[PDB]
């Protein structure tokens, strides 16, 4: 028993993390076979913030001009290229520790694992939800960039996130690894500012599950409702709207517990209207929704 | 910007962990060198647990009894002995990957890194604190005994926990990596109980330190207290006692925030008297009391 903020081992993806210097400005970059990948703004100067002629800059740059370490160890750089706001660096050296991966793009609502890292040196791993604004609440300082989010599937890495700036209210926007953003965001230092968040209910409920699965209990009532009712409620909260689809994928944590998906929906439709009294759960006095259905699956089975 | 809970890099750990099999009955252990660590009830059935005789178990079992794995790969036991609470499988082979590591027992209120196995595989990373009743709250489930926890103090791996039981309340227990508890407990099948648990009250400061790196400043109050002063109210609400070290160990996110450490004291001494009148800290309704001075400044500056 026990629920906490759980990543997946990070092993895979420390052995893939460099750090590329471009002149005086030193990022992360993920080393797979022969390539690195990395945010193109290592190429950038100050002077080139608001309107950077990012062709310009790249055709300026020779192979010699991109400086890729490997733990401290120079690997030389054979080619170079940029995929939408990526820059990809040819390497004479394959890395022998590239895990299986694949590339993907997640889905707001969705999380992942994030390992921090400056100067090529991984300094921890956590947990983030894709935002439904397309931001995600990370931790992340100067030197950062680059750092990439992913999830273990099976035993293929799937990279989901490469880390690229920091919005003034401390959230965090970045691209997939084919280096497109999520969200309305670009690598220039235009004023962006991201939508109104809204609580990702889906995983609001999954954790309230969580909740039930752990015994903490004290909010669940025999009490029923029906989609369109709750609606009604969660919008007055800024709730995402319920789907079918949503209610489907709680089915298994439904299953494990016996309360249908829409009881527990009228106890969460009570927490909201009257809050928690005091009260906390799983550890928490307000209403998580960072835990996907599947996350708290994988937490409460045993997954590896 | 950003404050998450954050585990160190599990892969030096990730290389250590194997599966240790004896008849039925299967947990993980640590391989480091030609050793392999785990719970020593890996050699007990259902009788045994109400007063297992470890000595009479162990000493009538053959190395061919133990059946380790690393991965796929069997490792043939050699030797097998007792250490306290823990058993160490002499294995033929060294662990090519057995990193540079040291065995450390913690203190109260210090925390680790805890990598979630089952059946020798890692499924998780997340971060713990040794509450001061020495129990700690995990997210174990059947299977996950011998998982460990960690810290990476430099490039070393400092082992401090291993994994052995569940606890009625849902908290957890176990023992460092020489089989010694923490607490008052024993690997016995008996109703056990912890003491009252405390909050870690240097670790609420280094939170709230936190905060206002990250611009959470609405709880800031002008006032100064004294550690004596501020301890009568600690004892009022069942926190810790401070010490003079622990406002020693504050002092470098004092001196990044400029806030002295006696008047954050007077600041939460308001915060245990009025609550946060539905307001929030770093996302949280509560005090958060898991973060240590370290791992906030670790956070806040970079450490790889
Ligand atoms: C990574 C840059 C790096 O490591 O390379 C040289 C050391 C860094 C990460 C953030 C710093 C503090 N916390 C972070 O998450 N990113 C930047 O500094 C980023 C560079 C950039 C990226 C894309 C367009 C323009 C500049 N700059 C920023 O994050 C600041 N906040 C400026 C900014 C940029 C874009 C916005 F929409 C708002 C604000
Ligand atoms: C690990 C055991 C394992 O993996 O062996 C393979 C068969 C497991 C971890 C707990 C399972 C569910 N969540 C956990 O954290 N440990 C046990 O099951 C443990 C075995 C044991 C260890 C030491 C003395 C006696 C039995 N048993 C328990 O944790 C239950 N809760 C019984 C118990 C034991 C000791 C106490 F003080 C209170 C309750």
């Amino acid at each position: 028993s026990g629920f906490r903020k759980m990543a997946f081992p990070s092993g895979k993806v420390e052995g893939c993390m460099v750090q590329v210097t471009c002149g005086t400005t030193t990022l992360n970059g993920l080393w797979l076979d022969d390539v690195v990948y990395c945010p193109r703004h290592v190429i950038c100067t100050s002077e080139d913030m608001l309107n950077p002629n990012y062709e310009d800059l790249l055709i300026r740059k020779s192979n010699h001009n991109f400086l890729v370490q490997a733990g401290n160890v120079q690997l030389r750089v054979i080619g170079h290229s940029m995929q939408n706001c990526v820059l990809k660096l040819k390497v004479d050296t394959a890395n022998p520790k590239t895990p299986k991966y694949k590339f993907v793009r997640i889905q707001p609502g969705q999380t992942f694992s994030v390992l921090a890292c400056y100067n090529g040196s991984p300094s921890g791993v956590y947990q983030c939800a894709m935002r439904p604004n397309f931001t995600i609440k990370g931790s992340f300082l100067n030197g950062s960039c680059g750092s990439v989010g992913f999830n273990i599937d099976y035993d293929c890495v799937s990279f989901c996130y490469m880390h690229h700036m920091e919005l003034p209210t401390g959230v965090h926007a970045g691209t997939d690894l084919e280096g497109n953003f999520y969200g309305p965001f670009v690598d220039r230092q235009t004023a962006q500012a991201a939508g109104t968040d809204t609580t990702i209910t889906v995983n609001v409920l999954a954790w309230l599950y969580a909740a039930v699965i752990n015994g903490d209990r004290w909010f669940l009532n025999r009490f029923t409702t029906t989609l369109n009712d709750f609606n009604l409620v969660a919008m007055k909260y800024n709730y995402e709207p319920l789907t079918q689809d949503h209610v489907d994928i709680l089915g298994p944590l439904s299953a494990q517990t016996g309360i249908a998906v829409l009881d527990m929906c009228a106890s969460l439709k009570e927490l909201l209207q009257n809050g928690m009294n005091g009260r906390t759960i799983l550890g928490s006095a307000l209403l998580e929704d960072e835990f996907t259905p599947f996350d708290v699956v994988r937490q409460c089975s045993g997954v590896t």
